[PDB]
Parts: structure tokens; sequence; C-alpha cells
DNA sequence: GCTATGAGTGGCCCCTGTGGAGAGAAGCCT
DNA sequence: GGGGCCACTCATAGC
RNA sequence: AGGCUUCUCUCCACAGGUUUUAGAGCUAGAAAUAGCAAGUUAAAAUAAGGCUAGUCCGUUAUCAACUUGAAAAAGUGGCACCGAGUCGGUGCU
């Protein structure tokens, strides 16, 4: 008969659940067929078990990476351009120069050319490295000198510059030539004085210059000025200068009474034009004093890092790396005479030690600067003369480096600065540098905007760039080449959500004019009004609803019902009592694009023609999309012959946000068959229906909703990965989604595909019916007579707390650190519990007592980088992987510890000995991931290329990770990698124990009612006994299974060590002990207080004599191989 | 007599620090 | 977290 | 409707780190070694490379075994009963 039966089902971040069980709660057990070449022709099996697998990783590193790998092709790329643009000229001074630059990375021996990169002769050398001892001073150099300079050594300078060519934060130009705050303050102090000389704030007794030298917050500097600054507060105009200049963004309206609010930020870029639209405003004689609050901001951003160099020259940061050198070479020579003079003894270990974390190891070693302070500290502290260094010590400044984490703010302009002067110098002597002025500082300035993307040419995946004329790109001609219009609007477009009713149509803007006609009429369709003499409320009339809207709502931005019934009923209609239904006090909806069009464009006739709907909409589209001004203007120039230049500047500067939830195609692009109005025709004006959007989506009366489920097809039968990718959420519960659809189809394949009756499922930490909505979709395919699908499969949806409080109630207590089982009991009990909301007792327990489960370890194919990066010196081994296919590792050194893709059964011959002679031999040979592509296109070749001779095609056994192997007594294990296994059998824990764990583990945390407690305490008590047999029971699975003598004895002798301990203290330390036989790799752990370390099977030969395991997802069907008859010896 | 093998056994090692722009979601508050 | 690698020590097989 | 925080996806940039090489160590001493001197920077790579040859792409996800397929994809293993330490036995077919 076909047997009524439902599956149950656990899904979780790492595992899923999966069993059978009839009506009358019980689990049946079936015989499965062995294929292979084994004898054991035939196996029983309950219909229950649990899958594992590893967690899914989010994208972010491959993100990453791809990132990174595009900016160093990017900063090859530079490289190249300024080389080729050198090329000629450099050809004439030094032919090899640019062949010495490339391969300086070769020893002696490899290299073609002279060993020194410069120069080709050591003596120039000497004189470089003597003239110049950093590049600092040679940038320095070549900022101030009027001499010719040698044409290597700018290449030298302007190559540094542009590989390091720093952030690009700051917009605008910044000013290092004010350099000083004080002088540019006492300015600014003129300059208000003489704007207001009836309230002049006193300059004395404020501390400006310090308190904005000192590190503080922006707040917290203006806070000290206002306290500095007399009869002055912060929204008060000059200290609104000063947040201005610092950073914060403070509104001008209130200090000059304007009707204009603008709120600028003086770093944003959009200051830029702005402050002079509000000078157009408040006259001309505002606009110096904000270019001298630019100027102190100026100054203040720079003399933040460049550290106030005095010493007047255009390039101040290679000034203060060169005074930071001087300071270090100063402090450590008087540091190597007072160490000598007092403390003789540690000369040797600080200064010679590599190992250490002195000065050896934080130069030649590899310690930081952090650990390098740690350890002068104390040193200092027990000496005398110390105080200037411990001083700054305390500034982070002792001996300081050059090249460190610093840096990171320094802005691009003062290389660009720097770049520039150096183009001005030297011009004079080389006639091409001026040629190419131009073209090298956009080279520094250049880079591909952030919403253009990659320039792709079509074949890649992540492209949207739109090409114009087929010429390649290059930073010279970018801006002819591609669009930076067309673009935009495809980047932007990727994102917005489509809408639901009409899947293949793009959401409008929010502030779209026809979204807010569309919530304004919608909202009016279900106000209901009483006026006296009305026995019941009363729609309003279209009429009414035009009118109203034209009067009110195209005249004031925010309405109230108020507003209404004193305007409309009361002045138009005469009612001068009425009650509303429907609208709290105010309506939600509002025309402020309305407005605001109308503020600017004034023409109210212009807005209340449809004729010029098309007009409007694209306006908003286009002023939503984008963000920079200029593409905007560029889009708007379309509709500046209507309007003059005034009108499109001031919309060229209104900025919205957000988009909407509903197609143009679906409110006005979609018409009723019988009288081909819109939805939006239809909620202006529909009669006494007056029917609201949810009454006009599910009616059958207008052909809406035949529209919309024409809409809706179901999409062409995608692959499971795309079903995957579309849901919300962490995507390892999508893994696991996937792992239960695969689940449910093998299951219905074993049970004779009579399909089950009932679905119940869990989720762990929306989606939830998504995966249930899908599962029933694959399930139940019968549509009725009318078209209508016959649910024979119900799924339901249920909560963890009931399972939980099930087990609580009637004492099925799990614990997660006993076995893995706990996952397939709680999969069997919610399908129990799930039938039984649609003896008992008894099954129950003979089931969880079952010590037969179905425990699949799910093989995988490692994939991901090929190896450690972490790149390591060069050491006699063979062992390391090359960087380069030219680069042998032990001249080089390199990578370290492959990650293998899988394994390999080899059966061949080998030449073994000092004799070259063949031995047949059998063994795993691991490949590599870097390897993979190579070893799947011919294996035997690649076999052949490792030694294997004779090799014999059709032994080859292709091996995953956590490949699975039996052994003798029930031993197993699973593959690792090529060297290492894992523990591959479970300690089945008798029901007793464990609940007897549970109950001594939670002895002090019991909850439940005193009664109850003192019944559990009592019957704790009792089972004392327990204790010794539990450990006697790990004691035999160890000996039998994971052969830890060393580590059993030191676990004996630990048990006995600590006999007399309270019960709940024993059982925490067995719960750590449940360690020692988990699945997985051998774990170390801690019992009272002595380490066990973790016991590592590091040989893989006792498998070759092995049976092979190949298991279903659920393992019901198996097919065993035995590799002791295949290549015998 | 000597060398080579591998088989443990213990112990150590694993690239990091940011900023900007955008879209979606989700969770909290008003 | 868990696998790769090395130093050490050493019984063991081989010769 | 609005504000703040967190998460996912994509793109743009920055600063380091590592590696090897270059930056003539000197003296005494056959050497071991001892003494002294100096110590802060630079070039290249930053998954091997691939072909569609782009200022493109390479660490996400998907894959037990057998037959048919380039792959996606398709097909491939009996039933009931009593028992239970990784599952056993009995009967029909």
């Amino acid at each position: 008969m076909d047997k009524k039966y439902s599956i149950g089902l656990d899904i979780g971040t790492n595992s899923v659940g999966w069993a059978v069980i009839t009506d009358e709660y019980k689990v049946p057990s079936k015989k499965f067929k062995v294929l292979g070449n084994t004898d054991r022709h035939s196996i029983k099996k309950n219909l229950i078990g649990a899958l594992l697998f590893d967690s899914g990783e989010t994208a972010e590193a491959t993100r990453l990476k791809r990132t990174a790998r595009r900016r160093y092709t990017r900063r090859k790329n530079r490289i190249c351009y300024l080389q080729e643009i050198f090329s000629n000229e450099m050809a004439k001074v030094d032919d090899s120069f640019f062949h010495r630059l490339e391969e300086s990375f070769l020893v002696e021996e490899d290299k073609k050319h002279e060993r020194h990169p410069i120069f080709g002769n050591i003596v120039d050398e000497v004189a470089y490295h003597e003239k110049y001892p950093t590049i600092y001073h040679l940038r320095k150099k070549l900022v101030d000198s009027t001499d010719k300079a040698d044409l290597r050594l700018i290449y030298l300078a302007l190559a540094h510059m542009i590989k390091f060519r720093g952030h690009f934060l700051i917009e605008g130009d910044l000013n290092p030539d004010n350099s000083d705050v004080d002088k540019l303050f006492i300015q600014l102090v003129q300059t208000y004085n003489q704007l207001f000389e009836e309230n002049p704030i006193n300059a004395s007794g404020v501390d400006a210059k310090a308190i904005l030298s000192a590190r503080l917050s922006k707040s917290r500097r203006l806070e000290n000025l206002i306290a500095q600054l007399p009869g002055e507060k912060k929204n008060g105009l000059f200290g609104n200068l000063i947040a201005l200049s610092l950073g914060l963004t403070p509104n001008f309206k209130s200090n000059f009474d304007l009707a204009e609010d603008a709120k600028l930020q003086l770093s944003k870029d959009t200051y830029d034009d702005d402050l002079d639209n509000l000078l157009a405003q408040i006259g001309d004689q505002y606009a110096d004093l904000f270019l001298a609050a630019k100027n102190l901001s100026d100054a203040i951003l720079l003399s933040d890092i460049l550290r106030v160099n005095t010493e007047i020259t255009k390039a101040p940061l290679s000034a203060s790396m060169i005074k930071r050198y001087d300071e270090h070479h100063q402090d450590l020579t008087l540091l190597k005479a007072l160490v000598r003079q007092q403390l003789p003894e540690k000369y040797k270990e600080i200064f010679f030690d590599q190992s250490k974390n002195g000065y050896a190891g934080y130069i030649d070693g590899g310690a930081s600067q952090e650990e390098f302070y740690k350890f002068i500290k104390p040193i200092l502290e027990k000496m005398d003369g110390t105080e200037e260094l411990l001083v700054k010590l305390n500034r982070e400044d002792l001996l300081r480096k050059q090249r460190t984490f610093d840096n990171g703010s320094i802005p691009h302009q003062i290389h660009l600065g720097e770049l520039h002067a150096i183009l001005r110098r030297q011009e004079d002597f080389y006639p091409f540098l001026k040629d190419n002025r131009e073209k090298i500082e956009k080279i520094l300035t250049f880079r591909i905007p952030y919403y253009v993307g990659p320039l792709a040419r079509g074949n890649s995946r992540f492209a949207w760039m739109t090409r114009k004329s087929e010429e390649t790109i290059t930073p010279w001609n970018f801006e002819e080449v591609v669009d930076k219009g067309a673009s935009a609007q495809s980047f932007i477009e990727r994102m917005t959500n489509f809408d639901k009713n009409l899947p293949n149509e793009k959401v409008l803007p929010k502030h779209s004019l026809l979204y807010e006609y569309f919530t304004v009429y919608n909202e009016l369709t279900k106000v209901k009004y009483v006026t006296e003499g009305m026995r019941k409320p009363a729609f309003l009339s279209g009429e009414q609803k035009k009118a109203i809207v034209d009067l009110l709502f195209k005249t004031n931005r925010k309405v109230t019902v108020k507003q209404l019934k004193e305007d409309y009923f009361k002045k138009i209609e005469c009612f001068d009592s009425v009650e509303i239904s429907g609208v709290e006090d105010r309506f939600n909806a509002s025309l402020g694009t309305y407005h605001d069009l109308l503020k600017i464009i004034k023409d109210k006739d212009f807005l209340d023609n449809e004729e010029n709907e098309d007009i409007l909409e694209d306006i908003v589209l286009t002023l939503t999309l984008f963000e920079d001004r200029e593409m905007i203007e560029e889009r708007l120039k379309t509709y500046a012959h209507l309007f003059d230049d005034k009108v499109m500047k001031q919309l060229k500067r209104r900025r919205y946000t957000g988009w909407g939830r509903l197609s143009r195609k679906l409110i006005n692009g979609i018409r009723d068959k019988q009288s081909g109005k819109t939805i939006l025709d239809f909620l202006k004006s529909d009669g006494f229906a007056n029917r609201n959007f949810m009454q006009l989506i599910h009616d059958d009366s207008l052909t809406f909703k035949e529209d919309i489920q024409k809409a809706q097809v179901s999409g062409q039968g995608d692959s499971l990965h795309e079903h995957i990718a579309n849901l919300a959420g962490s995507p390892a519960i999508k893994k696991g989604i996937l792992q239960t659809v695969k689940v449910v189809d093998e299951l219905v394949k074993v049970m004779g595909r009579h399909k089950p009756e009932n679905i119940v499922i869990e989720m762990a930490r929306q989606i939830t019916k998504h995966v249930a909505q899908i599962l029933d979709s694959r399930m139940n395919t019968k549509y009725d007579e009318n078209d209508k699908l016959i649910r024979e499969v119900k799924v339901i949806t249920l909560k963890s707390k009931l399972v939980s409080d099930f087990r609580k109630d009637f004492q099925f207590y799990k614990v997660r650190e006993i076995n893995n089982y706990h996952h397939a009991h709680d999969a069997y009990l919610n399908a129990v519990v799930g039938t039984a909301l649609i003896r008992d007792f008894a099954t129950v327990r003979k089931v969880l007592s079952m010590p037969q489960v179905n425990i699949v370890k799910k093989t995988e194919v490692q994939t991901g980088g090929f190896s450690k990066e972490s790149i390591l010196p060069k050491r006699n081994s063979d062992k390391l992987i090359a960087r380069k296919k030219d680069w042998d590792p032990k001249k080089y050194g390199g990578f370290d510890s492959p990650t293998v893709a899988y394994s390999v059964l080899v059966v061949a011959k080998v030449e073994k000995g000092k004799s070259k002679k063949l031995k047949s031999v059998k063994e795993l040979l691991g490949i590599t991931i870097m390897e993979r592509s190579s070893f799947e296109k011919n294996p035997i070749d690649f076999l052949e290329a490792k030694g294997y001779k004779e090799v014999k095609k059709d032994l080859i056994i292709k091996l995953p990770k956590y490949s699975l192997f039996e052994l003798e007594n029930g031993r197993k294990r699973m593959l690792a990698s090529a060297g290492e296994l894992q523990k591959g059998n479970e300690l089945a824990l008798p029901s007793k124990y464990v609940n007897f764990l549970y109950l001594a583990s939670h002895y002090e945390k019991l909850k439940g009612s005193p009664e109850d407690n003192e019944q559990k305490q009592l019957f704790v008590e009792q089972h004392k006994h327990y204790l010794d047999e539990i450990i006697e029971q790990i004691s035999e699975f160890s000996k039998r299974v994971i052969l830890a003598d060393a580590n059993l004895d030191k676990v004996l002798s630990a048990y006995n060590k600590h006999r007399d301990k309270p019960i709940r203290e024993q059982a925490e330390n067995i719960i750590h002990l449940f360690t020692l036989t988990n699945l997985g790799a051998p774990a170390a752990f801690k019992y009272f207080d002595t380490t066990i370390d973790r016991k590592r099977y590091t040989s893989t030969k006792e498998v070759l004599d092995a049976t092979l395991i190949h298991q279903s997802i659920t393992g019901l069907y198996e097919t065993r191989i035995d590799l002791s008859q295949l290549g015998g010896d």
C-alpha cells in the first residue's frame, strides 16, 4: 500500500536534518543494495540521519582582492605611461636604464646588465648615496635648485611621486603657502572688524594659535575659542565662520537674515560655487572674509601634518621628513654615547640581536615602532639625561622612521605641488618636459570615476560602461571616448528594484510628480464625510476631489483636515459643520515637488497641463539619478529652450533621494480594456464605486488583475544557483536551503516516489516562508479543473520554542557536546510535533536511544587562494612554491603551505634507491589547487611528470576532501588531506546518561517548580555511580577506535586525581572530555587544571588497504569499493 | 657497521590599517 | 581553527 | 513620512607589511673570534598566469558513485514482520 508518511527537516547554519516518519510516529528501517566489489551485498538502515558541511563564505574577501588587483594593474600602467613619455630622450643618455630598473629583482647571476640599477658603476652609486641619503633630499634638490639636473634623477623623483600619489579626500586646491595659522587669523580679525567696527571681538585674550595647534575635536576647539573669544557664541557669525574653517557645516541665513537656507561645508566641493551663490544675495563685501577663512582652514589642515616648517620653501613635506631624519641621527648618537657610558653590558643585546625588540630588531629585524618604544622606555628610566628622550617618546617621536603609517593623511595636492615645481624648474633645459606638463600632471590627478566602473570591452561580467569610439581609453582622451552621462544612468539602474506587479518595469523615483498625484488621489478615495442631514458618510465625488486638489493641495504644502473643513466645505460648499473619517488631523500625502517646481519655474499653467507630463517626469528622474551637477546640466540642456538661464540654474541645485514602489507603466501605463482608463483615471473618478488601489487590483470587473496575472509569468527554470542568489540573508543559510531541497528530492527518490502528505520545517537565525514556498512549488504541481493548484502536500512552519518546551516537559534533554545526533533528533521531534498538531512516548524513548544514525560528511573540493601569502625567506627545501614561472625558490624564496584540491590514488612503478630501480608502489598523491587545471587537462601527462611510470589510467579514483575509509572493527577515518586524518566514529551515549549529564550540568541552574528541582536533585544524587560508567565507556571507545593511550592514561590519571569534587564541577569537566571523541579534527581541551595536547593522526598509510565508501547525500545509497584488490603487488 | 625511513612527538605559524560613492535590507527610535 | 612545516629523537628496516 | 545604527552587493582610491637585490663595512688575526664603525632609503612582484587581448579576467556559489551527455541536464538500487552497541534475522518476490 501507499504508506502515509511525512518528512521532517532541520535547516541550520552548518547542517541539515532529515527524517522519515509514519503516522504512527515510528521510524521505519529499510534494506539497501550496495554497489562495487564488496561482499556485504545488502545493508539495512533507519530512515533518519543528519547532513554536515562547511559554512559558506561571504564574497567580501574576493571583492577586496579583485579591487586590489585592479589598483596594482593601474599603478603599473601609470609607470608604463611615464616611461613611454621619457623613452626617446632617455635613449640618448642611457639605453639600458629601464632594463636595469626592470630586472632589479634578480640576483647577480641572472641579470643581463650591470648590477647597480641607477648608474652602472659603483663609484657613482656611492656618490649618490652620499649626497642624497634619502630620496626626500633629492626631491628638495629638484624643488629648489636652478641648476640643470641629471635626467635619471628627475625620473626617479617623478616615479616616486606617482607611485605613491596619496589620497583624494580633499577637493579644491589647498594652498601650502598659507603655512602659518596665527597671521591668517589676525587677518581674519582685521577683516571682521572692518566689516563690524561697531561690535569688535577682542583678538587679545584668545589663544587661537595653540588651541588650533593642540590636537582636539573640532567642536572642542570651537568651544575653547568661544571661551577665549569675548562676547561671541557658536551660532554667531564669527564662530560660524570659524566652524566653517574647521569643517563643521553652519547655516549662514540667520547671520544675514536670508530667505535662502545655505549650510556650507568648506571642505565639500559644492562650497566653491555655492559661496558665489550666497554672495550674490548678501553683496560683494562679504566675499573676501570667506576667502581668509578658507586660507585659515587650509593653514590648520596642512600644519596638522607638515609639523610647522619655518624654512621658507615651496615643498614642506621633504623638509619635514629631512628634519625628522636629522633628529633621528642626533638622538641615535646621544643614546649610543649614554648607553655605552652607563650600561656597557647591554650594548650588544640592544644593537646586534635581530631577535630582540631593540634597535636591531627595530631596523634589521621585524619589530615595529611601538614595540621598540616599549622595550626602550624602561632602560631610559634607569639612566641619566633622558628627560628630552622620554618627553619625545611621549610624543611618539624618538628615532622615528620615514615610511610609516602616519603618511596616510597626506593630501595629493602636496605631491602635485612638488611635481609642478619640478616641471617648472627643469623645463628650461629640457624642451620635451614643457610640452608634457599637462599630461604628467593629469596622470597624477586622473582617476576613473567611482560610478563609471571598469573599462571593459563587454567580456567582463562586472562591467556596465558604454563605449562610443573604439579608441583605447587613455587618461588624456578619457572624456572623448566614454560618455559620463549615459554611463551613470546604467550605474544607478542596476540597483533600483523592479516593480513587483510588472517585473520587467523599473520603479519611478519617490519624488515623482505622478507619484504625488497617485498618493494624493488614492488617499482621497477612502475619505468619508458627514454633514447635517446626511444619514451616512459619503464618498467624495470626483468633481469635489478635483476642486479640492486644485484649491488646497496645489496651494498649500501641508494640509490638515482642519484646513479642509474651514476652507472647502465651509467657504465653497457652505458646509459649516462636517464630520470626516479616514485621516488623522493631516494628510499624509503632500505635493512638495509641485510647490518647489512652481517656486523655481514660476509658470502655473505649465505645471497644470498634462501635455507637459513627460517633461516634468523626465526632469524629476534626472534630478534624482545623478549627483554631479555638470551631467545634470548636460541632461537639462534639452529643456533649456522653454526656460530662461536663471530658472535652469535654480533647477540644477535642488536634489532628491529615495525611490518609489510602483512603475509608471503600472499606474498610468496599463489601461482597462472596457473603458481605456488608467488606475490614475479610475482613482480620480470611478462613480459610486470609488475603489482604492487594493480594490482596483483585486477586482475582477476590470482587466487589471488579468494583466498582472499575465505579468507574473513563471520564469524559465533557472539553475539552482540563481534560485539561491535571489533570497535575502546570510549566504550560508542559502547553502543550507539548497542542501535541504536536494535532500527532499533524494528522499522522494528513496520512498518509491510516492509523495509525502506533509512537510514540517524549522529554520535557524520571511526567508523561512520563501523556503516553504520553494518546496511547495516543487512538490504540489497539480492544477485542479479550474487551473487552481491541488495541495496534496502541506508545508507548515513551526517555531523552536515549541520543541524546546516539548523536550523540557517530557525530559528528553539534548546535549550538543556529546555527539551530532542532536540534529537528527531535533528534526524527528519537529516532524512528530507538526504531525501532532495535525505507545507514543515509549516510541519516542525507543527512537532516541537508537545508536544507528546516518551521518555523512559532505565531500568538498577545496577552492580559494593557492597557498599562504606571507612570503618566507630563502632556505634549502623542495617545499616552497615559486612566485614567478622563472624564479627558482632556492634563490628567491617564496610561498609555502599550498592547499590540496583533492587526492587521487596512484598505482604505478617508481625508480627507488641510488640504482634507479623499479618498485611497484601504491599511495596517495595530492593535487594542489594551483595544478587543478593541468591535472584535469590530461592526468596521464601530469602523473608522468611526477615520475610515476606505467600509469594505469582506469585505476584513478577521484577522492575529494572528507573522503571516507573503512577499517577493522568499524574504525573509520576521514581524509582531511593527503597527510592528516580526522576521527570518523561517534560515541553513542545512551539516553539515561545524557539526561543525567544535563541535570548535573544545570544542577544549580535548573529552572522549575521547587518540588521538581528537589526531585531532580535527588535523582542526580541517587545515580552518582554514573560517573564511572561514563568514564569507562569513554575509555573503551577510545581503546577501540581513537587509540589515545598516552592521552587516555593522562585523562584517567586526572579523573583519579580529582575524583573528590562536587557533582556539577565533575560534570562540567566531563562535558569537556567529550572533545576527545567528537567527529572532526582533534582539539585540545582543559580538564580541571591539566592541558592535553591534541593528538594528530599524521600518517595515511593504513587506508591503502582499506574499503572506500561513497555515500548519497544521506547515504541511503552506498557504493563501497575495496582498494586492496586493485593493483596488487 | 652503517645508512635511510618514517613515525611519531612537541611546538610554532598563519598579512594589516583605513577613506569615499552608491543600491538593497533590517532593526530601533520619532 | 585547523592544517602545514620543522627540530628532535628514535626504533626499525635494510644492507 | 523622518533620524540613527548594523548587515549584504558593486565600484573607486589610500597607507603600510613581506621578499630579493643595490646602498664597497673597517681593523687585528691563517681562521675561529675580538674591537670599532655604520644602521631611517630605493627598484620589482604582490595569488601561477589565461585568451576573447580588454587599463579584461583568476580565492563567491554549484560537484557521492554508475550509464547517456561539452556542460546544464537525463536515467540508474524490491516488499513485510520480529528484534538493536553503529544495525540483525525470518518469509514472499
